[PDB]
């Protein structure tokens, strides 16, 4: 039910303010862009929960049939009594590595780590309910300045799942690898989601599924400004354009100005101009080889110890230690 530590290291007002360098600096730009993490207001995660369940969007459910027929063999390599979600904490994935956990006679401890306390709140109750006696250590943060706020207790299995890595570019990403693996003790292993390099007219419709909830989901950002920073974006003015880049093997989704659009955003007194057909970067999924993958851990200073992956080769789970 309801017992609960929780610890709050995001504050409203920084958020705000965060929004707005954001903002100012993606749109005055040269080539205009947004950061994705403002996707995910509350209906833009419910939107992003829709797409987890579109036949397009395979990366979800190839994850999860990995980790139902391999989570024992997982949680005996990792031999964990604690698991660490870097995410919500709200997925059955989450309940297939905690029930090995609780099968192998492990699970003592469950630290979610994620942007809204709510959601922490929610997640603790069900976890709490459904695993008696369980201790549960939420921390509401960012994963990308927060890490350090882990709690050291136990013996961890840190997991980052669904590609969010592949949301970082390299130098970010190495960065976030680099100072996640300086927080892991002996004993702790890290396990990595990572969707890989594939047909790449799958990759696409991935990101451009045929009912158009992912196009609902890119232009929400536009939804996300008008109301946080008193913006009028016409949202039907913005076509959703999902991109291979081959150069650097990963999907990028785009919007595009169907006709001249002027946009003033009031918060900033600041007006800018999209010309007709003019395109605005808003994320980018970066695709992964397994031999890459493998290397990227290497250079963050964490040996790849474990390597899963469907009968396809769609998606990839690595556990990796100090
Ligand atoms: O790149 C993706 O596949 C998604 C975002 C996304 C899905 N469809 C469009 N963007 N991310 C992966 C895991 O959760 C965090 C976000």
């Amino acid at each position: 039910h309801m017992a609960l530590s929780l610890a709050n290291y995001l504050a409203a007002d920084s958020a705000a303010e965060a929004l707005r360098r954001d903002v100012r600096a993606g749109l005055t730009a040269t080539q205009k862009s947004l950061p994705p993490k403002w996707f995910y207001d509350a209906v833009g995660s419910d939107l992003f929960d829709q797409i987890t369940r579109l036949p397009e969007y395979y990366p979800t459910r190839t994850e999860a049939q990995i980790l139902r027929t391999r989570s024992a063999e997982i949680i005996s390599a990792a031999g964990a009594d604690t698991l660490v979600e870097l995410g919500s904490g709200t997925s059955e994935k989450t309940r297939m590595l905690l029930d090995a956990m609780r099968d192998a006679e492990l699970l003592r401890r469950f630290i979610p780590f994620d942007v809204d306390a709510g959601v922490l709140r929610s997640a603790g109750a069900a976890i709490g309910a459904e695993y008696p006696g369980i201790e549960i250590d939420a921390v509401c943060g960012d994963f990308e300045e927060h890490l350090g706020k882990i709690p050291h207790v136990g013996r961890r299995l840190v997991v980052f799942l669904g590609s969010t890595i592949g949301n970082l570019t390299p130098a970010p990403r190495a960065e976030f690898l680099s100072t996640l693996a300086d927080t892991l003790q002996p004993g702790d292993s890290l396990l990595l989601g990572t969707d890989l390099v594939k047909d790449t007219g799958r990759l696409v419709r991935a990101y451009d599924d045929a009912a158009g909830v992912t196009a609902a989901f890119n232009r929400n950002v536009l939804a996300v400004v008008n109301r946080e920073l008193s913006a009028d974006f016409d949202l039907d003015a913005f076509e959703h354009v999902a991109k291979w880049n081959s150069d650097e093997e990963r999907i990028e989704m785009w919007l595009r100005a169907r006709t001249a659009q002027h946009v003033r955003v009031a918060a900033l007194d600041l007006e800018v101009d999209f010309a007709a057909g003019e395109e605005m970067l808003t994320e980018v999924s970066c695709k992964f080889r397994p031999e890459n993958v493998v290397a990227e851990l290497a250079e963050a200073g964490l040996r790849q110890t474990h390597w899963w992956t469907d009968p396809a080769g769609d998606f990839g789970l690595s556990l990796a230690v100090r």
